[PDB]
């Protein structure tokens, strides 16, 4: 018997991928370095320092610095943020409004660590979640695909692994999940083939999270 | 426009795979034949002399004669009804209906020549299916996963391929469809792993016949 539900807040909750994407890519290559949209996919979940690292210890043969890494993040932040302002990913009010009717707990699991996340989730998402029951950037120190974030939400609910569900559109976030021994539902609200959240190690997936809000009850019984 | 949807039996309409693959892996191995119940599953969809043939063609580096074919074809089928007929699987008559409603032409394209089963689809689903709008072992030559009984019902309907969706469950069912032009919708009913229906090319997956139900209306706006 489940008590709460595990969300991711990119891709998950709110349709931001396109814009990470775009804006991953695109600083990269302000800095002379190679970064596809399609591997900023690949890339979701993880923290913008393992990010930056990866593409610098593949094209440059050694890690960035700490202030390389603050100074590209700050960069690609700016670059998100000049962006029409992400909305509501299709689906996810209407299950958070069937999750929190069926007495389960709505809780976020994401590596951002920005303020007025709790603003733009409670004004998108009113009521749903508790600052409290959520777990941040506070809270990463290792991040996606590292377990930790979702067994931190766990220790934050109180709650045994066979408690909850995640619901994850992510392969390094699914793979997260699955490793922290939690049911896993997958939807693939991107441009990746499903396969790759099957592989990552996914127990169901959908194609959208309307298709999953419609499924609900009947996955739930 | 969407004008008829092409189902599957086995395994879509009948929760008829536990049995299938059970008589085929105790006659087999009444052979002295190794043919597992997991590979039973992934040649759901073809002939039975196919089947035969292929076992044959790897445990005795031989084809199987005509009389080989024909006597354990008999065996399996005779196990096969010796068993609590199958029922429905959960979801059908629900999408059935759905499908009716909203105009469509309900079609079965099936490898089975199970008498049993097929002589069972009118009392199943009442209304539903005609004989000039169903193609099944009777009608092919070469059989799933050749496309040859998908565009033998897109003849039979008067359909082109666009103009069908195909709701399979076996990974040869899928091909079978995907290699015809017609969007598929897999379900994946059985215990094999859903990135083998994803590569036999499956537009969308679904983990049951009434999550692909609830799901229809969402995926057809
Ligand atoms: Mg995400
Ligand atoms: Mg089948």
């Amino acid at each position: 018997k489940l008590k709460a539900v595990l969300f991711d807040m990119d891709g998950v909750l709110f349709n931001s991928m396109p814009y990470h994407s775009e804006a991953w890519h695109q600083v990269m290559k302000t800095h002379g370095l190679d970064l596809s949209r399609e591997e900023a996919y690949m890339h979701e979940g993880r923290t913008g320092a393992s990010t930056i690292n990866i593409v610098f210890q593949r094209e440059l043969g050694k890690e960035a610095t700490q202030e390389e890494i603050e100074s590209i993040y700050h960069e690609k932040s700016i670059l998100f943020n000049s962006y029409p302002e992400a909305e509501r990913m299709p689906g996810a009010w209407e299950l958070l409004q069937k999750v929190k009717s069926e007495g389960l707990t709505p809780m976020v699991v994401t590596g951002s660590g920005q303020l007025s996340l709790l603003e733009r989730l409670e004004h998108n998402f009113p009521g749903m979640f508790h600052k409290e029951l959520m777990v941040t950037a506070f809270d990463v120190k290792y991040g996606k695909p590292n377990p930790e974030p979702y067994l931190m939400a766990l220790k934050k609910g109180g709650l045994k692994a066979d408690e909850a569900v995640v619901i994850e559109n992510a392969p390094l976030g699914v793979e997260a999940g699955h490793k922290a021994g939690i049911f896993t539902i997958a939807v693939n609200t991107g441009p990746l083939d499903g396969q790759v959240l099957l592989d990552a190690g996914a127990d169901l997936l959908f194609p959208s999270m309307q298709t999953l809000c419609d499924s609900w009850d009947t996955i739930m019984l």
